[PDB]
């Protein structure tokens, strides 16, 4: 049993609620939060600048820490950084943006990453301004994610429907 509550469950692994991740993971806590991250681990915008804003930038300044030793991710790479205030750790996955040309067989690989971790809140990888179709996103991650994960769509309208479109 876990604290996840209002989801739909898609699958035996996959269940989806419309919420918006920062106010889901204040509530919950949970063990990991995966960030809709880029290779640089900019958080301007989308998931990533909202989740870095509800950190008070704190996530920034330890990304910024991170690049400066590590270098940058890979499309379709990630790392474990802290959660802050949101949850214990922070998955950053980079899905590809389709907005800067990147290839969409690159998302299966982003989903791959969730596999290292037994229960997950996320967004769908490469969807929002990555420029990805959601429904293409939900699907490659109900085929490819076998732990358990918990997504959180901010937008009603698609939350209804990549509900009614899922197969």
């Amino acid at each position: 049993v876990n604290s996840f509550s209002g989801y739909l469950k898609l699958t035996d692994n996959v269940y989806i609620k419309n919420a918006d991740i920062v106010e889901e993971a204040k509530k919950v806590k949970p063990t990991v939060v995966v960030n809709a991250a880029n290779v640089y681990l900019k958080h301007g915008g989308g998931v990533a600048g909202a989740l870095n804003k509800a950190t008070n930038n704190a996530m920034q300044v330890e990304s910024d820490d991170y690049i400066a030793t590590n270098g940058p991710l890979k499309v379709g790479g990630s790392c474990v950084l802290s959660g802050h205030n949101l949850a214990k750790h922070c998955l950053h996955v980079v899905g590809p943006n389709v907005n800067k040309g990147e290839d969409i067989q690159l998302l299966k690989s982003a989903y791959e990453n969730f596999n290292q971790h037994e229960v997950l809140l996320a967004p769908l990888l490469s969807a929002g301004i990555f420029g990805a179709d959601p429904i293409h996103s939900l699907r490659v991650c109900v085929d490819t994610v076998r732990t358990n994960v918990y997504l959180a769509v901010f937008d009603k309208n698609l939350y209804d429907k990549l509900v009614s479109s899922f197969l």
